[PDB]
């Protein structure tokens, strides 16, 4: 299982 999030503000 690969979870990835990213926030690019």
């Amino acid at each position: 299982q690969f979870n990835n999030q990213n926030n690019f503000v």
